[PDB]
């Protein structure tokens, strides 16, 4: 299995797909996407990767985007699917029962608090409840079958609240909100933790990290990341966490660093094959050839 990013900024919505080899050290260029994005998210359901809303930045135009695209590694292959209801570009993605929800966004000066579900087995989206707060570089993640939204921007102010979807019962509860205010952070799922990490809070891009306990509904501090970063990619490949690129207020960043969680340590284990941010990441399996 590879770690994927899909698009990404460095000035231009970047259109790139490559993939990173954790053991070989590798990075396969891949089929481009179909149209340059950056602010995406990117998600696996069945082995298929999904680049989701997102934003087209041209020299020629600006344009959000509502595209739901896949990308098959047995056929090196882009297909698209049916969009969202919406542009939704600095959205937030989780996975349920083969699901995909898409979770705020902007959309020009709208700022999303709506929320809608991908089915691939019908090629459908549908909207379902939407959040209590209004969310751009909104973080998102599934723990227990729950979807949890993290951090944000409303439009005015940066969020450290963090808030929880009832798949069944169609609704969001806002849940302990996080230790830092960050936009743009990478959030993922490691064991049986949310990890919430780097980010923008207004005045800082961010190296710290923290984690959810479920059980003790607590956000705890751990290991800080070497490189402040905000608009990062992030994944989880064999226990461990992906940080991809992002932007420290000063260059667009090629640097990938990795979380060990078993001796709470960042280490960098490679460079991209070019700085970027808001990339979409996610791992499935390699491709054929």
């Amino acid at each position: 299995r590879l770690i994927y990013t899909a698009g990404g900024y460095f000035r231009q919505s970047l259109s790139y797909l490559e993939a990173y080899n954790p053991s070989d050290g590798t990075w396969l260029r891949l089929a481009d996407l179909q149209v340059p994005r950056s602010g995406l998210a990117g998600c696996v359901v069945g082995g298929l990767l999904y680049a989701v809303g997102g934003r087209n930045n041209s020299p020629d135009g600006n344009t959000d985007s509502s595209a739901l695209d896949c990308y098959n590694p047995m056929t090196n292959q882009w297909s698209p699917c049916a969009p969202m209801s919406v542009p939704r570009n600095r959205i937030g993605v989780g996975v349920i029962d083969g699901h995909i929800y898409a979770v705020g966004g902007s959309h020009g000066c709208i700022h999303h608090n709506s929320v809608e579900r991908y089915e691939p087995e019908r090629d459908e989206w549908h909207l379902v409840a939407p959040m209590l707060t209004r969310r751009i570089g909104v973080g998102v993640a599934v723990l227990n079958r729950l979807l949890y939204a993290v951090g944000g921007f409303d439009g005015t102010n940066r969020l450290n609240s963090a808030e929880c979807y009832y798949p069944e019962r169609n609704e969001w509860r806002m849940i302990t909100a996080m230790n830092t205010i960050r936009s743009g952070a990478g959030v993922c799922v490691l064991h049986n933790c949310i990890y919430a990490a780097g980010g923008y809070d207004g005045q800082d891009q961010l190296n710290s990290v923290e984690r959810y306990d479920v059980a003790t509904a607590t956000w705890t501090f751990v290991a800080p990341m070497k490189h402040r970063r905000s608009a990062l990619g992030i994944t989880v490949h064999q226990g461990r966490i992906y940080v991809l690129g992002g932007y420290d207020g000063h260059t667009f960043l090629d640097s990938v660093e990795c979380y060990d969680p078993d001796t709470d340590t960042w280490s960098e284990v490679t460079r991209m094959t070019s700085g970027r941010s808001g990339v979409g990441v996610a791992v499935t399996m390699e491709p054929s050839r």
